């Protein structure tokens, strides 16, 4: 449900993973690790050529899914958004 976006199902996981520290910390590294991977996919090449549909905007429009997964179930936890925005500035300057 992180490429699902049944936001419930991850509001759930995460109110029982915050009661322990380190099991956030999993949740931080299985995020970034799927946002790198689509981001490296989308902005880098397509196959021939790229779609500007999905690597112009499609980098903004992944940012945009993955903000409501931090918005709507994560509650904008201080350490997912500084790997995410780590991983924004990353392959930002992949075009």
């Amino acid at each position: 449900m992180l490429k699902n976006g049944k936001t419930e199902d991850l509001g759930c996981m995460y109110k029982l993973f915050s009661r322990v520290p380190n099991g956030l910390k999993t949740m931080c590294e299985c995020m970034s690790s799927y946002l790198r991977e689509q981001g490296k996919a989308l902005v880098s090449e397509e196959g021939e050529g790229k779609n500007p549909v999905d690597y112009i905007q499609g980098l903004l429009d992944l940012k945009s899914r993955f903000d409501r997964f931090l918005l709507e179930s994560f509650n904008n936890d201080r350490l997912f958004k500084q790997t995410i925005a780590g991983d924004f500035e990353y392959f930002l300057n992949l075009n």
